[PDB]
């Protein structure tokens, strides 16, 4: 699982 | 952004 | 930002 | 697991 | 469940 | 901004 | 989980 | 700012 938000 | 790979 | 991988 | 916020 | 608000 | 993952 | 406000 | 991981 890997996300991110920038 | 936000994105998100599982 | 944020981001994380488990 | 890893994150990071900044 | 990932969640974010901005 | 409020993010979370669970 | 992790969880953030900014 | 606040974070948490647990």
């Amino acid at each position: 699982k890997v996300w991110g938000s920038i």
